[PDB]
């Protein structure tokens, strides 16, 4: 169904691209042909990156280095980024503040750390974005996790952001449809994946078979690209199968054939 | 299983109680005979509220007035409510902000406020409350909806606060279960109430289905007092079946076993 010629000549903002799946998810788009913003705060770093998205057939590629605790910046870095590929088809938000395993004592710096970076920066980048994918019938990834669909120890805060990002973001793809906004908004539910800050993170206490980050990055694109609600990837096929909230989509579909504007009507 | 008798002469806080579930949890506390201090900001009406409970019979009342907007205000609020009582036996966080049923547009503002104050000051009054209830083995109580576990359009930023309620709270009781931590925690999912906030904000070709606030207090009580993990209350008994998760308790289960 996917086909890489799909993202040849697109306009798209990766967030968290100076490492990780996000510098994955940069380079997987360069060998396809696209125009690039990718941020983070490291310049030098993200200067490597953009060297190598040039190198791999980037349509272009360009940085805007910055912190996402600033919501200003945030907004700032949208037109930036808008202004320097003419548009924007996809906003692939994907970064998070550092975070280790550790059980919770009383770190509300920490939790409202998280929750701004992690969370309330989505929204912001996305507001800021709206106009630009609504007039490019674009789309929206949102990167998250297990952690943000089932609970797990020593990552509280981390898992409340993750969680405050379903309930936002699937709430307003309900929005989306009944007032026929036409951008896709893409979930991605992963498991621990080899990234070099995930390996070191968690090289103390349980490791499973982290899954590869290559495959995540393009599994993440072919969710987006394909205007899928849900991504899942992890190296198991149990959890696999196990992600899935089939009685969640029940109840919410229940609602919406009883109350839509359109409730007849096709 | 559940007796009237277990919160016979016990310590609680209840949050939110000037109005609606809350006010309801704090005379339904009261007929027990339990020591209660609520708190809201409505300074006159939280009076009225606390007097009805002495009448009801509760072995004391008082409240502190205030908003939960101030995160300074949520910790002397727990340090007061627990010289008062010298302790405390459970800790029923209920409130929220203000919310309609709107399509989300530009408001940052009203998400962060909602996260502050249906989210944020929850973990800070849980912080300030664990030691008095690590010395009495208590239960924190954790009031949310079904837009807390399933999304619905309308209400984007109420949901964010909600579903952040789950992933937090949930994943502390793990932590407690791991530490040998012995304070309980539940998370109560509700359908529509009858309460007067939901009558003025739902359209009345709703208002048949909305469940009693009454009955809806006394299940939250009775669910924190027996250490239920979740409470789930709804006027359709068909909407409860379909609530619960089988495959995310294996998921989390797979992992904890190990
Ligand atoms: N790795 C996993 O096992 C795993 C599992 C589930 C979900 N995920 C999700 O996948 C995403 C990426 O994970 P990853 O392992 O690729 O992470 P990573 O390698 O550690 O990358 C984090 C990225 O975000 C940037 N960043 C950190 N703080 C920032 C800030 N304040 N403002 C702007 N950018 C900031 C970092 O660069 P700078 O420091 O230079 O700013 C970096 O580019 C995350 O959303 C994570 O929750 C990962
Ligand atoms: N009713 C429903 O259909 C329904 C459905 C699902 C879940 N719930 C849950 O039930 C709980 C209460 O619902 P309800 O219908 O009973 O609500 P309600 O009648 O409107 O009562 C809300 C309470 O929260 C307090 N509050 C508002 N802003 C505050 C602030 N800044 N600081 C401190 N307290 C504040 C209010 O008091 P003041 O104005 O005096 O401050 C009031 O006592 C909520 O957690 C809600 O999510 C209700
Ligand atoms: C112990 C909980 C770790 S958080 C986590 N758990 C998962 N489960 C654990 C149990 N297994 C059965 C399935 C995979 C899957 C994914 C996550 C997960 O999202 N882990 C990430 C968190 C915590 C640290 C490692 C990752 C990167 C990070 O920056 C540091 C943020
Ligand atoms: C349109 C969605 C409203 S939010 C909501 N929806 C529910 N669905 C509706 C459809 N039913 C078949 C199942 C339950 C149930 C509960 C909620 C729910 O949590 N409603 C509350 C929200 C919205 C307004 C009413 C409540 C109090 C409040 O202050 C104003 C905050
Ligand atoms: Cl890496």
């Amino acid at each position: 169904e996917f086909r890489p010629e799909m993202l040849q000549g697109k306009k798209v903002i990766v967030t968290g691209a100076s490492k990780g799946i996000g510098r994955e998810m940069a380079y997987h788009l360069a060998k396809m042909g696209a125009h690039v913003v990718v941020t983070a705060r490291s310049k030098e770093t993200l200067q490597k990156v953009v060297s190598h998205c040039l190198e791999l057939g980037a349509a272009s590629a360009h940085y805007i280095a910055g912190t996402m605790e600033d919501m200003t910046f945030a907004e700032q870095f949208v037109a930036q980024a808008g202004k320097l590929m003419g548009g924007l088809d996809m906003l692939i938000l994907n970064h998070i503040t550092n975070t280790s395993l550790n059980l919770f004592h009383d770190d509300i710096h920490h939790v409202r750390k998280s929750m701004e970076v992690n969370f309330l920066s989505y929204v912001v980048l996305t507001v800021a974005a709206l106009p630009m994918l609504k007039q490019s019938n674009g789309s929206i990834v949102v990167v998250s996790s297990l952690a943000g669909k089932v609970a797990y120890p020593l990552v509280a805060a981390y898992s409340a952001s993750k969680f405050a990002l379903d309930g936002f973001f699937s709430s307003i793809r309900k929005e989306y449809s009944v007032s026929r906004v036409n951008v896709s908004i893409t979930l991605c539910v992963l498991g621990l994946i080899d990234t070099e800050t995930a390996m070191k993170a968690v090289s103390g206490i349980v490791h499973m078979q982290a899954a590869p980050k290559e495959e995540c990055a393009l599994e993440i694109i072919k969710g987006g690209a394909l205007r899928q609600e849900e991504v899942y990837y992890d190296s198991s096929r149990w959890t696999t199968l196990l992600i899935r909230n089939p009685s969640r989509k029940i109840l919410e579909e229940l609602y919406s054939t009883s109350y839509n504007w359109d409730r007849f009507i096709n």
